[PDB]
């Protein structure tokens, strides 16, 4: 028992982290096989970030200008190319620590672990979720760019995020491993405000099932609701509309606990309307939305 | 910017996890050099846990009865001994992945990362704190025993916890790496209720400084207090008494923000007396106490 914001073990990703330097800018890179992936803003100076022309900036850069260091050893750069907002540095050596891996573009609401890095060195790991407005509420300082988000399915690492920037609102934006930004963000130091950060309803319900599984049951009530009635409440509280796909994905949790999805929705409805009244659920005084139904099952069953 | 419950990168610990089986019981072991450390209750059957005589149970066990598997390869056991509540299995091979390490017995209030394991395989990593009542609020299922807690200072892993049991209250108890339980708990399936779980005041103050550093300042007020006045409030709210050692340890955070420790105490006093009024601090609706002043500085400065 017990429920924690748990991240995947980071070892497989740690063995991929390298330091990439170009001119006077140093950030993190991801070394998989004979390719190093890093944010293209590594070629920029502070003056360039105002409105950079990455194609024109990359013309003045040769393979020898990209310094790639893995631990204390220097990798030899034999090719460089830009794919969207990432640079792919072909090195002469395949990473001997390359795990089985995939590049996946996640959907908003999905979760992933982040290995925060500085100068190619890991500092920590934490669990995140892609917000419905395509930002992530991370913990990153200057030099953390190139740090990646990922999920692990037994031995396969699915890289889904690469950190690129911090918005003036303190929230984070980045790309998938093909260099495509999540959301409308551009890799430019400009006015970029995030949209409405709605609550991931399916995740809150999954976390409510996790609470019941771990003994916290005070919020269970004698009521039920319908998808349309629940969604009227969810709209009022800036919660994502619940769909039959969401109900279907909560099936195993509903089966495990014996609490119908719509009954759990009615508990959530009353919690939205009446608040927690000074009470807590799984050590939290607010409704947690960064655990997917998959995460709850995984943690409550011990998937390694 | 941003503040997260961040764990240490787990790679160095993952390379130490092995599976230990004795009879029909399988749990995790920690392989460092040529020794495997695991909870001594591995020699018990379900019937034995009611009141086990570990010395008498260990007499019927020989080196060949302890099956130690690292990945898919079997380690040869050449010695076995009991140190307090841990078993030390001498193997014929030093772990090639042994990092620089220490065994440390932490104080209540200190934090550490846990690598939850099952059958010698890591499932996840999360940040924990030793509660003042010597329990930890973890996330562990049957088979997680032998999973360890640790801290990392650059390249050195300081192992501080080994998971042994779950109390009927759903909280967790375990030992340091010398086999000594934190708190009064015994490795026996008996009535063991935890003491009062007080709030780690110095950590809440450190987290309040983290909030100011990251932009959340609404809770700052025009007041100050004294250590004795603050402690009258802390006693009423089951908070640990604040000492001059605690004030001293919060010195760097006070210096960074320019907010005197006693002024921050006065903000905490008003938050205890008036609550959050439906507001949040660093995405939490309650006062977070599982970040030490060291953790806040580390995260806010990017120590790798
Ligand atoms: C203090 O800087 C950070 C803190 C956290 N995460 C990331 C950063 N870095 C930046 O945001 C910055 O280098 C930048 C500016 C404009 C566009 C891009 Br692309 C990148
Ligand atoms: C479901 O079991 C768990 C869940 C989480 N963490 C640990 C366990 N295991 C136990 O508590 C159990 O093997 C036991 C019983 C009595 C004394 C000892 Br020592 C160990």
């Amino acid at each position: 028992s017990g429920f924690r914001k748990m991240a995947f073990p980071s070892g497989k990703v740690e063995g991929c982290m390298v330091q990439v330097t170009c001119g006077t800018t140093t950030l993190n890179g991801l070394w998989l096989d004979d390719v190093v992936y890093c944010p293209r803003h590594v070629i920029c100076t502070s003056e360039d970030m105002l409105n950079p022309n990455y194609e024109d900036l990359l013309i003045r850069k040769s393979n020898h200008n990209f310094l790639v260091q893995a631990g204390n050893v220097q990798l030899r750069v034999i090719g460089h190319s830009m794919q969207n907002c990432v640079l792919k540095l072909k090195v002469d050596t395949a990473n001997p620590k390359t795990p089985k891996y995939k590049f996946v573009r996640i959907q908003p609401g999905q979760t992933f672990s982040v290995l925060a890095c500085y100068n190619g060195s890991p500092s920590g790991v934490y669990q995140c979720a892609m917000r419905p407005n395509f930002t992530i509420k991370g913990s990153f300082l200057n030099g953390s760019c190139g740090s990646v988000g990922f999920n692990i399915d037994y031995d396969c690492v699915s890289f889904c995020y690469m950190h690129h920037m911090e918005l003036p609102t303190g929230v984070h934006a980045g790309t998938d491993l093909e260099g495509n930004f999540y959301g409308p963000f551009v890799d430019r130091q400009t006015a970029q405000a995030a949209g409405t950060d709605t609550t991931i309803t399916v995740n809150v319900l999954a976390w409510l099932y996790a609470a019941v599984i771990n003994g916290d049951r005070w919020f269970l009530n004698r009521f039920t609701t319908t998808l349309n009635d629940f969604n009227l409440v969810a709209m009022k509280y800036n919660y994502e509309p619940l769909t039959q796909d969401h109900v279907d994905i909560l099936g195993p949790l509903s089966a495990q606990t014996g609490i119908a999805v719509l009954d759990m929705c009615a508990s959530l409805k009353e919690l939205l309307q009446n608040g927690m009244n000074g009470r807590t659920i799984l050590g939290s005084a607010l409704l947690e939305d960064e655990f997917t139904p998959f995460d709850v099952v995984r943690q409550c069953s011990g998937v390694t």
